[PDB]
């Protein structure tokens, strides 16, 4: 390019290589159109991929704010994205987004993980997680299609995977107790007080179950015939 | 831009930035009309965001008090807006304001949080609100619809959520205890003074 006698020639701008695991987030310094033929106003962070343009040089008109690399959940694993940018092209601040299911995104000018990428929850047989809904209803939220109020803990359990959405939190783990015939577990329903000693097969206690103390008046020696009781069982 | 024989020029002014994360909050210095068409007076303070202009410009009538990062409340949270605007355009002074339900906010100008983004409270099964009416006629403020008086402490329970109105005032926590069969507690109502050791189930 041979200069004018006005133009001043400043440095030259290398474009950047996009490939399908990065993406470019820059912020329109002023109202212009792009390459591509979008309006950006005077401040308006957005993002530029593969799907547009493969080496995309940094216009007069758009400041580089830096490369997002692409954020994939794999099959097994879940974000929790905080202010998603809904269908009109804003952040919606203070809410979060849950995405999962062998995914692969970029974090969208606003947008940034809760945690990261933690893990999907996988629990057999023997394990549970027991949830507090501290956001009211959870009525199409999965299969069981019961509706949690705003903050009844429940226990869901099975051979099965769970994410838990943006209203319910996991509270705890909830690992079975294997009984056998004439053995058990002494379980007090917070809900009522009662105390059931439940005996038998294996059990794991409910949402609202907590094992109960058992106290002997000084006649434990005397039946055991060093290492204390398990004085919950 | 050349100036003329009399103009003295000035400082450069750059244009403020509003993403829908900020705006600005300014006072009109004298009576004028900005560059939408909006009269202001001398003195008022007010609030220009990103559906007004995306890059504005401080006017020789403006003076910047300064930029307001928008309040967002969650889908749980709620705030207590001091002294909030009314619909005429003026803070409403000694007032407060509750807002919640997954909102995004700016502090109008004069208006401000009591304690900020607090919580919203969660309550389960075993969990209660005991509260204080302090503020009367509590009538259509929730669903229970029982008009509260003026100071008539009152238990909320369930496994529910909470925001606590402007009039009524969160007093105590109200764990429950656990009981079986054949165990209770003593319990003394303060409003008659009978004990009543009530036993059997939680309570």
């Amino acid at each position: 390019y041979l200069p004018a006698v006005f133009e001043e020639v400043l440095d030259l701008v290398d474009a950047v290589i996009l490939t399908e695991k990065t993406a470019l987030h820059l912020r329109a310094l002023q109202n212009f159109r792009d390459l591509r033929g979008v309006l950006h106003r005077t401040g308006e962070e957005w993002l530029v991929t593969v799907q547009d343009t493969e080496a995309h040089v940094p216009d007069v008109y758009e400041e580089v704010l830096g490369v997002v690399p692409i954020t994939t959940l794999g099959p097994r694993h879940y974000c929790v994205i905080l202010d998603p940018m809904g269908p009109d092209g804003k952040n919606q601040l203070g809410q979060k987004r849950v995405v999962k299911g062998e995914k692969s995104f970029f974090l969208q000018p606003g947008e940034r993980l809760e945690r990261g990428i933690q893990d999907v929850y996988v629990l057999s047989e023997q394990q549970g997680l027991l949830l507090k809904a501290l956001q009211p209803l959870e009525e199409g939220e999965s299969e069981e299609k019961v509706s949690h109020q705003a903050g009844d803990c429940w226990l869901i359990r099975g051979p099965l995977e769970y994410v838990p959405s943006a209203k319910v939190e996991v509270v705890e783990e909830r690992q079975a107790i294997p009984l056998d015939q004439n053995e058990g577990i002494y379980v007090q329903d917070v809900k009522t007080g009662k105390v059931r000693a439940v005996i038998g097969s294996t059990y794991m206690l409910t949402q609202d179950e907590v094992l109960w103390e058992k106290e002997l008046p000084s006649g434990v020696e005397e039946l055991l015939n060093s290492a204390p009781r398990n004085k919950t069982r």
